[PDB]
């Protein structure tokens, strides 16, 4: 019941106890194991905010203090009339570092105590959340030297008014659907593109559009927002070899900010709550660029490249795969935007997992998600067994809004 | 209950059914996934019950479910049991019971080819000499001079405990490894600790990167003893790079036949604790693993060297690129040489043609994704974009704890 976790590249072996405070269940269970699945009241609200209040005190080491019960007695008299509460702003900082900390799938998480924390609780309109936004966006950029951030809008109600980000990520590409049959720009945001038209959007219909911002406030219909170009940091992608890179006509952004995620707090439901970092090299390179869902290019490249392409077994779309990853890194490198390789981070968070076995009695870890989509084995996550479980506060999915929303 | 898994770069969606006829548990909870973890004297009591549903099982698939040769079968069956506390497969029985443990290996991306399996019935084996020419014969056959056949030979079955058949290799070929004074390892160091305990029972090592082990043999609970495979019998692939000359320089080379020995063959209740199997390889288990495991051969850094690099920084890829080369050179070798060989990309395209096959025809296809999806270059082969459902059935193939920590030793 004490569950040991060993690296079998190194015999390093970790004892994990934390998973003993796990209370939200895997999706798996003694006859079937679920791991590479995807997605698998009053009376309820008042334990959940005794278990928060219960770890935040503990955390500042006032466990059992007069502070500790006041505050219990205050949110517990507060539950029982208002029917909800509100967090104290120190709660809801350790809140949403915590919900990082927790966030299992998560390979940047050694970073978790120094996000910045934004309290847009007090946002009412769609123009507000804009402001809110773009001013995450220009802190969060800092003129490449990237900085973690969250933005938190007012917590769900009565399910009514909820306050949504309609973008799937603040920074997205346009995504057309060709007469011609295929597709232009960025498949996985096909859909979201056709809403942002339907909602009267002026389309470009480039290949790298950047798309306009689609803000819900209090429940309303969402509103269009244009983000300031002069915000939004972009990279032209280049090759530190390879001179007709450029002609290819690549480009990325800087700023992954997720922004349709649920933030959940004792309870509580952050519905809008965009936050962001800064990008592995491979999510843009790997996932971005060569999913063949996605951007797709790596015929064209390995084309430019003169690799035979006739058999799978010359390696071809590997041999390209690492090229293209390699300028991404090169190119943000070159621009001063702050970027991580999979090498690094991997070798980043097996230290975060070390602290945390012997600071916090273990870290909850989903390894499917952890190792890289690339040269998984040569990264020291591949050897490392890990325990994955659901620690609160959390971030969670959440359904897309226009299957919802009451318009 | 019904369970879906959807491909995400696709849109498939399958429905498993075959869940339910699981039994063995996973070693996850409600509230724990193992989905990562490596690993998470049988009584007529229990014994039974799991040769009822294997007879079960068995004539279904022959559409003899119910007749009079099942329930005889059942009741030949029941009388051996209690009366002689085990029972005897037969030969239909063994040869279905094999290709099922291999086709219920949720851990194995081959499994398109699981109902190719080449049965060698060695259950009257009685020596280690006898093991050793049941063995021979396998790897001759498996062979085959380059265009590799899958085989698995099958020796007598666990009784009391205390007269297992064991083979002590892990696998039938494997290179030596020597810990050298200086705290280096020549050769393969997974591999030290059996070249020691081989080297220890009278083994008069070459001393060389790439010496092939002698087999350890354990027949009736006997101490084990060493022979040597005619190297005539070893087919071997010098490894070279199609574009790098200077590749071949690097000494390398590699054997044809994979042969996995130590695992346990559990049919109907039945235990086989000797069973080696082989089929053939899959490009990245030699060239990522193999050759690039920081705690393998580890040649990253030699041949990123050669390719002069930039090696000072990781964010330059230098281990990404020489890595695909490494594996680049290591299909070329097998090909050249006509011995069959597949890629990563290849053999996770049909993995999901026979998944899907699979749940069309059976209800489901057992599959574990940490072990399915290529060491290398994951999300661009379609395994990786597929959700899977990992559940445990029988026959199936099963670790053991290694003999040398079990064995009473003779003298
Ligand atoms: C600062 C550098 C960061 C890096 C390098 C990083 C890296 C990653 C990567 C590579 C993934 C894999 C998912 C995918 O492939 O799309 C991921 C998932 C995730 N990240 Fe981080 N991240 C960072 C910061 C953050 C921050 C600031 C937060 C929130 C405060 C966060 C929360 C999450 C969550 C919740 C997931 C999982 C979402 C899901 O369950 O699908 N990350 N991260
Ligand atoms: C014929 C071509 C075959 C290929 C290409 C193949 C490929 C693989 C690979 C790549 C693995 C992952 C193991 C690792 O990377 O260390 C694996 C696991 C496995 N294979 Fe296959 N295999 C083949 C044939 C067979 C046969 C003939 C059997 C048995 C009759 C078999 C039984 C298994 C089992 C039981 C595992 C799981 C091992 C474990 O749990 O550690 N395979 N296979
Ligand atoms: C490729 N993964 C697919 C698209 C699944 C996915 C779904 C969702 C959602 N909802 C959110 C997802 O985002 C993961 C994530 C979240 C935050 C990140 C931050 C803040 C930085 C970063 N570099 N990567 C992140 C990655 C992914
Ligand atoms: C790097 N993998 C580590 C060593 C774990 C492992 C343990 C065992 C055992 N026992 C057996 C293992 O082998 C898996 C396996 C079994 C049979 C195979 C066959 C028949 C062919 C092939 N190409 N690969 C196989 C791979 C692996
Ligand atoms: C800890 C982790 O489960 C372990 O390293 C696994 C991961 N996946 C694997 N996958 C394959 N094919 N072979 C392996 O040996 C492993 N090792
Ligand atoms: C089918 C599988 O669960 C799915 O492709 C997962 C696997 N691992 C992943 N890992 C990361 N980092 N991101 C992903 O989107 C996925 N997708
Ligand atoms: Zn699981």
């Amino acid at each position: 019941r004490f569950l040991k976790v060993k690296n079998w590249e190194t015999d390093v072996v970790l004892t994990d106890t934390l998973h003993l405070k796990s209370t939200l269940e895997t999706g798996c269970t003694e006859h079937i194991c679920m791991g590479s699945i995807m997605l698998p009241t009053k009376d309820q609200l008042f334990p959940l905010a005794k278990e928060f209040l219960d770890q935040y005190y503990s955390s500042i080491k006032r466990f059992g203090s007069k502070a500790h019960m006041d505050r219990l007695e205050e949110v517990n008299k507060e539950i029982e009339s208002t029917s909800t509460y509100q967090l104290k702003d120190t709660e809801l900082i350790y809140g949403a570092k915590h919900a990082w900390r927790n966030a299992s799938r998560c390979v940047g998480r050694i970073q978790w105590s120094k996000l910045q924390v934004f309290d847009a609780r007090d946002c009412t309109t769609a123009h507000g959340m804009f402001n809110y936004i773009c001013n995450h966006v220009k802190y969060a950029t800092n003129k490449g030297n990237l900085r973690s951030a969250i933005t938190i809008f007012p917590q769900r109600t009565d399910g009514k008014h909820d306050f949504r980000v309609w973008n799937s990520q603040l920074i997205r590409y346009a995504g057309y659907k060709q007469p011609d049959g295929s597709t232009l720009g960025d498949p996985a945001n096909v859909q979201f593109t056709e809403i942002c038209i339907q909602q009267g959007w002026k389309a470009p219909r480039g290949r790298f559009d950047v798309l306009p911002l689609l803000l819900q406030a209090n429940g309303n219909d969402p509103e269009l927002f244009q983000i300031p170009p002069e915000l939004v940091l972009e990279v032209p992608i280049r090759h530190p070899k390879f001179d007709w890179f450029k002609d290819l006509g690549l480009k990325w952004y800087g700023l992954p900010a997720v922004s349709n995620m649920l933030l959940e707090i004792g309870g509580l439901e952050f519905s809008a709550c965009p936050f962001s970092g800064w990008y592995m090299g491979t999510e843009i390179g790997v996932r971005d660029y060569c999913d063949n869902s996605r951007y797709n290019i790596l015929e064209e490249v390995a084309k430019k490249m003169d690799l035979d392409m006739r058999k799978t077994s010359s390696l071809w779309k590997d041999q390209a795969l690492v090229e293209i990853n390699i300028a991404v890194l090169y190119s943000f490198q070159s621009d001063k935007v702050t970027i991580v390789d999979h090498h690094s981070a991997t070798e980043s968070f097996i230290k975060h997992m070390e602290n945390e076995y012997r600071c916090r009695g273990g870290c909850p870890a989903d390894w499917v998600w952890i190792v890289p989509p690339m040269s998984g084995s040569i990264t020291p996550v591949f050897h490392q067994e890990m325990l994955n479980y659901r620690l609160t506060p959390s971030f969670e999915y959440q359904p897309d809004p226009w299957n919802t929303h009451v318009w």
